[PDB]
């Protein structure tokens, strides 16, 4: 009726948790539309084209119920699943499609600037047109989308660079932005950003099972852990480092890259193992929690290492009901608990690890932290954002 519908997608290799971020990114910009007209970000259905990149079981169209709280992403900015959108507008039809490219002239020294062009694609587009003219594609595999108009945007600055080009010069009732992930945060750190990441509430279903375990194999619960929760994401504000932590170590080992021939940020079995028990004794822990990605023949050997170690493995039903994303939640959720943590570098999970802490309050010198190459000589550890309320 009144309002405007935005819709997105992200280059198919990105995982889930860098996903994540780039919805962030595109609240940025919603926001900034909805100062002027009405609007409603449509959340894009989970499930990606190379099936094969999660195990899953071929798991497809899953909606954001599933993985976060929706009622909370909504007190951030009006936001609708994709089901809903083929309710509301007449069929599963988008009017306009840009797919965001960077600029075909590239860029010299000096030359940068925020900006966004109609450009012809610098890449082969991938829709192609049925008999009736419609736009046929991936479309979060939701097979009969069809799309009205495809054109090409080479685009340098944050997401809402975008915005006046949506509001003046298109007229279409709903656009969706194809390889988002071109997009920048509007300012990353900002207050108006960590609105947006404080809203994103796991799926209560999914907390609970990490609450179980937390409970059950950690001896950790929320009060003995002195971290007081709120439902309502915007009711809870919390002095920083007030927060104490389960008593256990939590770690996210990410080795599924490794496969490359070298990589000096990564440590050995052992050399991480070390790392672990250097922590375990010296902040007094009990357990340890594992959050990893390891192959069945790394995983064997962790566990000769560490007996002591503390790992959630979901069931055939667990997963393919939690799906990838929820196991991944899961996992990350523990880790946001206990008393200490390590990561792994550059990992987007372990990045959004980094983010639930500093939300629950944990002190920082807990919280960004990251194994190191074996040999590696400068070590930079991750950088603390705080939260802006
Ligand atoms: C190298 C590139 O890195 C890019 O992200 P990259 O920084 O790895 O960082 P992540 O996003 O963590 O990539 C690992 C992905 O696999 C799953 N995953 C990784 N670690 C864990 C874990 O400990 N537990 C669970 N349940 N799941 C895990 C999860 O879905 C996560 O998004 C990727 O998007 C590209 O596909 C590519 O692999
Ligand atoms: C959009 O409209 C404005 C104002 O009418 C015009 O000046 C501008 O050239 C248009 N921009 C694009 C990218 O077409
Ligand atoms: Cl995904």
């Amino acid at each position: 009726s009144r309002r405007r519908y935005l819709l997105y997608d992200v280059n198919p290799p990105a995982g889930f948790n860098l996903r994540r971020d780039v919805y962030i990114r595109i609240a940025s910009l919603l926001k900034t539309l909805l100062k002027t007209e009405e609007w409603v970000l449509v959340l894009p259905p989970w499930g990606r084209l190379y099936h094969w990149q999660s195990p899953d079981i071929h798991q497809v169209r899953i909606p954001w119920s599933e993985f976060f709280d929706l009622p909370s992403l909504n007190k951030n900015i009006p936001v609708i699943e994709y089901e809903q959108f083929i309710a509301e507008s007449g069929g599963p039809f988008i009017d306009q499609v840009y797919v965001l490219q960077s600029y075909a002239e590239g860029w010299k020294e000096g030359t940068w600037e925020e900006k966004v062009d109609e450009r012809p694609c610098i890449d082969q587009l991938l829709y192609s047109q049925d008999k009736h003219e419609y736009y046929r594609g991936w479309f979060w595999g939701y097979e009969e989308t069809r799309g009205l108009n495809v054109s090409c945007l080479s685009v340098q600055g944050s997401a809402s660079i975008v915005a006046p080009l949506l509001l003046r010069n298109t007229s279409a009732r709903s656009v969706m932005l194809d390889r988002a992930e071109n997009l920048l945060h509007d300012h990353y750190g900002g207050k108006e950003y960590w609105d947006t990441r404080r809203s994103m509430v796991f799926a209560r279903h999914l907390r609970e099972v990490g609450d179980e375990f937390r409970s059950r194999h950690l001896n950790s619960t929320d009060d003995a852990d002195r971290i007081p929760f709120q439902e309502d994401w915007m009711k809870m504000k919390v002095k920083l480092g007030s927060a104490l932590g389960g008593p256990y170590l939590g770690v996210h080992l990410r080795r599924k890259d490794f496969i490359w021939g070298h990589r000096q940020d990564v440590p050995s079995l052992e050399g991480a193992v070390r790392k672990i028990r250097s922590l375990m004794k010296t902040h007094r822990l009990d357990k340890v929690f594992v959050a990893t990605d390891a192959v069945r023949k790394e995983y064997e050997e962790l566990k000769k290492l560490l007996p002591e170690m503390v790992r959630f493995e979901p069931t055939w039903e667990e997963l393919e009901l939690y799906k990838d994303g929820g196991v991944a939640i899961i996992d990350q959720w523990i880790c946001a608990h206990a008393r200490f943590f390590i990561g792994t570098s550059v990992s987007t999970f372990s990045f959004r690890i980094h983010e639930e802490r500093e939300i629950l309050g944990l002190d920082p010198k807990t919280t960004y932290n990251r194994f190191c190459g074996d040999q590696e000589k400068a070590c930079e550890q991750p950088t603390h954002w705080k939260i802006t309320y």
